[PDB]
């Protein structure tokens, strides 16, 4: 697909058999999203953001569909504001930005 | 252009008359730059995203140019850690998401 920017990118994901709403963005280095259970053994990572710092949960290998797209890659757990999907998994999907 | 996504999409612009380096951003609704000087009347607005909340100067019909592509719009000014390109403004560029 080719997104415009007129609203947010907003894109449908599937996490552990879920849907999920997540944004698609370019700024984040790496994918967030909202507490929820995932499998194996975490580790632990810091973020920073516009705001400052938060505390994340690292799960990596995780299976996760985006726009039916499907990889597999680390995903981050923690209290981010809106779910995120950033490079580390943008660019398994081979997403890239155009002008 | 096609700008990958293996590392963070930073690219010139110019603003103001100065030269920075700023994050093309799909995340950010709005632009935000570090502490500048810039024309016009502003008025004060919070910003929130990881981390949580700032307080920025807004500033209405900025002019900036981006790999060449001038643009009008609005820019906030404050403390962020990296200066940022967003939705507002990549629109302006005709800058998509595209896999
Ligand atoms: C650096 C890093 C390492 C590992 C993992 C991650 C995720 C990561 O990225 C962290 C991060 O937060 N990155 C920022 C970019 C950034 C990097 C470094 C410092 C500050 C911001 C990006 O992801 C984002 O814009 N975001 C994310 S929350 C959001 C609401 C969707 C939105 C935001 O703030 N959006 C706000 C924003 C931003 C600028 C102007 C206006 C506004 C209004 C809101 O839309």
């Amino acid at each position: 697909p080719q997104i415009t920017l007129w609203k947010r990118p907003l894109v449908t994901i599937k996490i552990g058999g879920q849907l999920k709403e997540a944004l698609l963005d370019t700024g984040a280095d790496d994918t967030v999203i909202e507490e929820m259970s995932l499998p194996g053994r975490w580790k632990p990572k810091m973020i920073g953001g516009i705001g400052g710092f938060i505390k994340v949960r690292q799960y990596d290998q995780i299976i996760i569909e985006i726009c039916g797209h499907k990889a597999i890659g680390t995903v981050l757990v923690g209290p981010t504001p809106v779910n995120i999907i950033g490079r580390n998994l943008l660019t398994q999907i081979g997403c890239t930005l155009n002008f």
